[PDB]
């Protein structure tokens, strides 16, 4: 059970993608705009963040270079209500963490988003979480972390 | 310019990826059979390995299970000569590392794996490429990098 944030327009269908989204159990926040989600991105932690495109606050391409203020403010995930090839694409070129699409089928990003094997990556632990600064000081994978948490 | 290593029953066809493989330098072993594709895993080493279904030795299903003797034997990529809807979702379940399918795109499929911002994870560097145990026995981030290789 993960957290998704939102990016979006319209809450009634910002509302149809978080089904998709709580159906795992993801945090969300109605965004009635492009800004609104980008701003719940900082309001809350979450564990996956979507963005927008051709949005009131989507310039498209402007909005992909705009959205990522320096360092990328999160905003891993993207959606899209079509299809969105190009830009699909490009999010694809940024590597992005996910992604939802209107024309795809929701029970196979029910499937996917559910449970798609994303996997990734004490005394001196100094991971940061709300900073994204997952480190242990100090730092058979498994004995590894067995023998750190003793 | 990684490796991507070709898990297929056709040479020829195989060679038609081989094509979007080695557009980024992948190397590459003509398989003639899904088994042939799984011992090029062994023969060498790779970045990042094909693998199939519904072969003379893909068993769909079965050879999704088969595949992974104990921990899998790499194999993280797929490819595929059509949509294979029901394997493209069971191995996004999977997690797979990449993928390719024929009726995508060939120039979309060059720009993703080309490059798709895919990137995530001395005195005392024990890293085991050829054994996958990267590893740093000792163990900002590009810092901490820099204090460790002096």
């Amino acid at each position: 059970m993960g957290r998704i944030l939102v990016i979006e327009d319209e809450i009634s269908l910002n509302k149809t993608i978080i089904d998709n989204l709580n159906e795992f159990g993801y945090q969300t926040d109605s965004s009635e705009n492009f800004k609104d989600g980008e701003y719940f991105i900082g309001i809350r932690h979450y564990d996956l963040v979507l963005a927008s495109w051709n949005l009131p606050d989507g310039d498209g391409a402007e909005l992909v270079n705009t959205i990522k203020h320096k360092s990328p403010r999160t905003s891993v995930m993207i959606m899209s209500a079509k299809a969105d090839k190009d830009t699909e694409i490009k999010a694809l070129k940024a590597g992005a963490d996910d992604f939802v699409k209107k024309p795809l089928d929701f029970d196979i990003l029910l499937a996917r988003i559910e449970a798609r094997l994303r996997l990734g990556g004490i005394e001196d632990l100094v991971i940061d979480p709300d900073e994204e600064k997952i480190t242990y000081k100090g730092q058979p994978f498994e004995v590894l972390t067995h023998l750190a948490r003793h």
